[PDB]
């Protein structure tokens, strides 16, 4: 479970935000791109890749995902890609948003709100004073040693 | 040395800038392929990091793109203090690899990967995203 992450995009000002979740931890990456294409997706995966040990990405098998670019990308990475698998995150996307409301006025433009948002979400303390954030949840997670 | 200090570095690469991070107690890199070295790109990048990793502190070259009022207020906002070698070996990577891709980002990309994956020593040895992780998971007790 550790190796897996879930992919989805969220569309906000005529912009597109893809965004990949650690599902054990909560630990998001996420990029503005222009379009959802196949050489922007592969070269995201690629970088996920080369950051944390990815093993699996579930995804929402939308066009970008069945480009030949992106299988490309995955088998290179060692990455094995599972079209279709759903899976609180639900709350998460929904939740990316309003943590961009609370800081949009601060950027001049939505790239720099939704890195902010990250930031904000991944060192959010989770569960109380004693509680832990997803940026410590994944790090605790994934070190083996 | 510590588990929240990286060093940024740009290097100049087919009329693009590559700007790299490392963390310096691991070997650790993140980078990306900028069309110029610019003030707004570097915030761009700093802030980015920072969501990513517990970023204490950051040794940069001191050119004009650090000092600029947007890295200024990036930093102010992640936390960031800003202060004033491993550029060769992912070079040398990159050239090991620059045949297997198209465009050059995707060749760099493809060379920080190899770059944290790569286990260094024996039977035994680490990566430097196992050290990486291994350090920060250690400083959270
Ligand atoms: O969101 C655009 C923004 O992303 C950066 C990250 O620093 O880089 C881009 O990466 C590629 C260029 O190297 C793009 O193809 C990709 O869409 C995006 O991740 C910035 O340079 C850029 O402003
Ligand atoms: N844009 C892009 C990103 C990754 C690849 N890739 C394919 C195999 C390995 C990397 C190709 C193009
Ligand atoms: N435990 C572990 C394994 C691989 C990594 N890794 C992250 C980027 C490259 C390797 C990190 C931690």
């Amino acid at each position: 479970s550790p190796g897996i992450w879930q992919l989805d995009c969220t569309h906000l000002e005529g912009k597109v935000i893809l965004v990949a979740v650690h599902v054990a931890s909560g630990y998001i990456e996420a990029e503005v791109i222009p379009a959802e294409t196949g050489q922007e997706t592969a070269y995201f995966l690629l970088k996920l890749a080369g950051r944390w040990p990815v093993k699996t990405v579930h995804t929402d098998n939308g066009s970008n995902f069945t480009s030949t670019t992106v299988k490309a990308a995955c088998d290179w990475a060692g990455i094995k890609q599972e079209d279709g698998i759903p899976y609180v995150i639900e709350s998460m996307n929904k939740e990316l948003k309003k943590i961009i409301g609370q800081v949009r006025d601060q950027a001049e433009h939505l790239k720099t709100a939704v890195q902010m948002a990250v930031f904000i979400h991944n060192h959010k303390r989770k569960g109380g004073i004693g509680g832990y954030s997803a940026g410590e949840r994944i790090v605790d997670i994934i070190a083996t040693d």
